[PDB]
């Protein structure tokens, strides 16, 4: 599926927005996943991280997920708790992609957790660069 000559595919890592001025990330996946139907030519289905929910989204609107910083939002980040959790998710597949790794320690919060995760995003997820995210 997702042979219409658009980008992203299964998998992939992407920021969507569908309504407002928020981006949100996701992942592609399968018109399976969604017990829908078939995505719509030019389109894909992507899983919300966070609420787990399903969209279908055009290709030519998504974004991949490592075109970090500009499409982060600091200031809904702060508003809610909703999209800090979204962001945890979708670094954390993030991470385990890369095979990076951050320091922890027995106590530490979901906002301490963020925190060198982020550092590393915007930093351009470094060493692997954007190529660590791939499926």
């Amino acid at each position: 599926e997702y042979q219409d000559g658009k980008e992203f595919g299964i998998g992939d890592l992407v920021w969507g927005k569908i309504k407002g001025f928020s981006w949100w990330p996701a992942m592609v996946v399968s018109w399976k996943a969604t017990s829908k139907r078939q995505a719509m030519s030019g389109m894909r289905w992507v899983q919300w991280f966070g609420d787990g929910k399903f969209s279908e989204v055009s290709a030519d609107k998504l974004v991949a997920l490592g075109l970090f910083s500009q499409h982060f939002n600091l200031a809904t980040f702060n508003k809610l708790v909703s999209y800090r959790k979204a962001m945890y998710h979708a670094l954390e597949k993030a991470r385990v992609r890369a095979g990076k790794t951050f320091p922890s320690s027995p106590g530490d919060s979901l906002e301490d957790q963020l925190k060198p995760m982020l550092e590393w995003a915007h930093g351009g997820f470094k060493p692997t660069g954007i190529e660590g995210l791939k499926p």
